[PDB]
């Protein structure tokens, strides 16, 4: 469709990425990085439109999709980048960032819920609502359903307007220093995942 | 004794710290840093000797001690600072750093167990034996006792020696760079916890 | 409307309140009373209208709702008055008092139920359906929705009405005096979750 | 022996009883009051001395003991009165007052550590060693033994001493008049546990 | 109405309980037997009728029920009497006996599920499909709807059919004895819940 | 129906089991195998038709469906076989085996969900709705309903379409070996459920 | 030795059991009697003496103890029975009756402790210290120690006198008829657990 | 010693090791085999002695070694092998077999105990007390000490005794086509773990 771009292993070029910030969610096999492949990289500019990238198994590299993670200049926006700075990381052999992620943006401004999904945020700050998928989806199919492509760009279509808006409430509330900080932090957390603490808080006393 | 220097409020001077890393614990009436005030802070060079500083109630200031927190060439350490960076920045205004953890960079280097105190570290790393305080003080008493102050001292006056295994523990294990991302962000998880997320891993998922 | 009045940062003037019991609750950021701000006071006179009442950040003080919650002569009723006495002593400075709680009320009478929530006893108590906010609200928001107004106000507009049924059926089943000691002492509750007792029964062995 | 006199019954007189504080325990059968009788009760006047009263099965009076649980000019001292004042009342019908409850006023003062035993409490604020009874009793025996006399009066020996340091602690530390409206309280928390409510805090919101 | 018979206090007669058996449920203000009075016995001959009772506060005597419950040419049943035991020999001073539990004899019966309330066992065993009362109920009330009567009578209305089906299915798969020693230990397990063991399986090792 | 064949006791003949692999399902009167007998085999020659065998209390024999048991050379399908393969070998002397669980293969394959349950799988790898029977059934009545012996086709109609897909999954995610050993062992495991493991797993630490 | 007379199999005569009542308990493999076998029963007629039984292997009759089991004229004495009614009914066919188990006894008298092992019950209610084994023990070897003989005869030397006492407790505090019940259906509560219902309380609500 | 011979990387050659049976364990950073390397072998002829081999960080190979875990006429016997039997696959690209696991065979045999401990099982079978490290160790030390070389030779110097042992007690106890199922499957179960099931079991239902 207009709003969604669908590509086999990479994007095609960088036309659409002439930007300061990206928005970034994956699909894989499930929540272990060592066990469950990377396939489905998605990826919005911030324009409206997204792209819905099909990871083979076994593919070891993604140029442009890998330019953008690379770019210091480019901020990588996630809604809960922990999972996904692990994955890419993982596949292409580069830990994304700058980074900011949305949920901890969350967690440290709406501290009258613990709901910090995708869904619930949208629909409170942004007044968008996102349909979740209920049933479980084999994202290594060799054939991607539209449903699937739709489920995707919504994970990724939003993250500009709730980063926009998570702003704002930070200033207002006096956490943009720490928030900064988790989000230095963030690519660090990740990778002590992979290294084997992926269940255990670093920090906490014992 | 000659090991040990005790003090009321503050370092009477700054003569005995031209060095480039102190070691610092605390001690409170208890874990609840805006109830349970800062009642001793113990510090070491590095040189085999400590000094026990007494801090009063209300007490606002202790501009020498303050000025080696604030030193950026001067590398804090402590074993889990997590707790006496929130207590020393609630009591005097300044968030020390930068920092070293020796409890973070147990956990990073000592894979094998899930005990990592300072009794037994010192043990297992620097075959050193401190003694540990069984009963409970109040450490808010208008007279200190002498073991009270050798249990203080105790806690400090082997961290440099501990970081200088740990480092090498570190290096040998390929962990540094990790550590030091710990480290750079330990200050903010202190500044959260008195801010209201004590009781939260703010890079949990939920 | 005629029901509902709208104010900032305080009422206008006690023309309204010229009666012996007010009801009130609040809304706030969230339920850590030193970390999450006071956003709005809703109050009633029990003659079916409600007055809500937005507080501003840093707004220390509010002197004709202040005036209220110091008359001895006034008993303020709250459903569960544990938080909303800490939120408004913590706001404005006065811990308020005398008190009545209808849900300590409904523990002493409703024998027969773990369910003391406001909208369940208004309907069994009073055959009055209250709807229960079901999204999360961020109550510091500079402008109010009417929805928001409506929430608060059924909050207060029949707690009246409540402590009127709960008085006599403390009557009947003979628990009036136990149910007073209560009240007399939930100020002190109120102050020791404050003072860092939150998470803890004073009264428990261990 | 010249510390401990043993009474069948009650007090044979209130000659030792002309003093403003007792100190008070109980023992019983058992923690559940409906069903595990009254079996001693153990009171000092605070002069180093103690009197053991074995109470016999279906007493229903004590009235020289039950004078001074009345006499409102008389503190009664306990260490966790919650249970003995429940125990009490359930036997003669009469519901001492008031009160100073060791154990809350350690809850208050002694916020470094969760132990606020008899025994603990005593070591650390009196420098006092008492000797915890390791083995269970049945203290309905129609003979008591010297050793079960001895447990006995050490639980009311050193409660005055205690009282002392404690009321120090409370005011160093800024908690009289939170703790004073504990004490006034009690005596209600241990009707309720009769009245039904034993396993649930009134105060808790679910 | 021609099914439900509502009285005060007790059964005018015995007219309508020239029976072998009756079928029981009480409503009482709660859980705790010590605290919450009886309020309403529902009793059933097993002819498709049930006499609903209101018993006031402080009543002691209910004559012609109470000969039913001591008569041990009767059988009571109940499901689950264990409550209802207690409760009626609580009231009125007879522990009724002997009895049937369609509770027990489904749990010895229905090995295929953990559902053994009153509606899932009608529906299954008996295609009647009662419907459960969703709010709570204060059934000390002076005046009760016709919906509560519907619901106690509800209680009573089946259990001898159910009784029926479940001697059927006690034979077929061998337990009919096991069933009748379990019911000849109820009254005991209902008077061991009045003594002081309501939280206690008293066969457990520990 | 032409879809479902109803048998007493055992299949009439092998006419339709002249196939390399069954699918199997089993009805007993609970969880427990030593207490619970077996009353229903339900099996599909995979032809989209299915045997309903009902299983008399105290039946010994069941030569023609313990020929296809006992039969190296077909492989007995089951959804969880782990129970069936217990209940079968204590009904009828033999151990079923080669056996393959769709179970197992799932737990192996969908790694991205822990729903492993019939339904949900044959819904996301068939495209097939089977509907979950919901109130609990006696399968030891003497009279099946038509609802009952549609419900336990439907756990056999479709394994065979199970076991296709599962088997390509295996092979794409590269875990066809470890699932053979699986399906070696679980004969094992089953016989190791009735010799007394039941609630352990032998493979853990402790 | 005088104290403990060891067998093969069986008691060789019933000489020494010209008695009221004998004390029992047993050794197996295990706590699962459908998997661990009997393998020692040991027996007192209260005259100071044991007798230890050594059981074989398949051993399916033992008439001179079963003579005992099945006398009605002889009370069964345990410490907590309801294991060893059930393996020795598993093993020979009879369950016994009718039994008096102190375990019971004791948590009717013993309301002040929930330690109600043999050997703190013997020491505080006899003053006799007896040892237990410390190290896991395989009561199926072909050989058995005196250490061995020794344990399992310290079993049964002093359930007479623990009866006594407890009898005389139970009569004290007004408990001796609730205990009877509880022994009469205690063979019952065993017949259950081999009847699959181990792990229940079948009085439970749920 | 005569008892123990250390070794840098491999055994020297195979001239100890002309045996149908060999006892190893592993030393390693850690419990998670992904990230804690391999870090010592030790393994026994049999013979009453022991090589304790010292395996390098990166070290690829050990072809000594990886010839005995190859040969499939040479057992592998270990003490729990689930660990061990992934280790040495991840470390030397050879998943070792045929195994015989004597904590397996502990847990068919020793059915009346949970501790199934190398220690416990050693002193209880063969008389032998095996000291057990208490402090933790970093086996990862370029110098290893020679109470650590003790502590790697006692964890194999023994385990031909104990399955000698264990093979008749699975015997007599009829289990050993049990056991040796589990062994069969064991390598299975290890190479689960590294693929990403170390916490599942894959046989439960849910």
């Amino acid at each position: 469709s207009m709003t969604i771009r669908f590509h086999r292993n990479d994007l095609p070029n960088l036309d659409n990425y002439q930007v300061d910030a990206v928005a970034i969610d994956t699909e894989t096999l499930g929540l272990n990085p060592h066990r469950d492949r990377l396939c489905v990289v998605q990826i919005s500019p911030g324009d409206g439109t997204a792209d819905v990238i099909q990871i083979e198994a076994g593919q070891k590299k993604a140029p442009n999709l890998v330019k953008l993670l690379k770019d210091r200049s480019i901020t990588k926006i996630f809604h809960f980048g922990r999972f996904d700075l692990a994955v890419l990381a993982h596949a292409f052999g580069t830990m994304p960032q700058p980074v900011f992620c949305t949920k901890i943006a969350s967690k440290l401004t709406r501290t009258y819920t613990d709901r910090h999904g995708l869904k619930e945020i949208c629909s409170e700050l942004l007044d968008v609502s996102i349909s979740k998928q209920q049933q479980s989806s084999d994202w290594a199919a060799e054939v991607l359903s539209q449903a699937q492509l739709e489920y995707a760009a919504s994970d990724v279509l939003y993250l500009h307007r709730l980063k926009a808006v998570l702003e704002q409430r930070l200033e207002r509330d006096g956490r943009t220093k720490q928030a900064e900080a988790c989000f230095k932090f963030l690519p660090t957390r990740s990778e002590l995942d992979l290294m084997g603490w992926a269940e255990s808080d670093i920090f906490a006393h014992s």
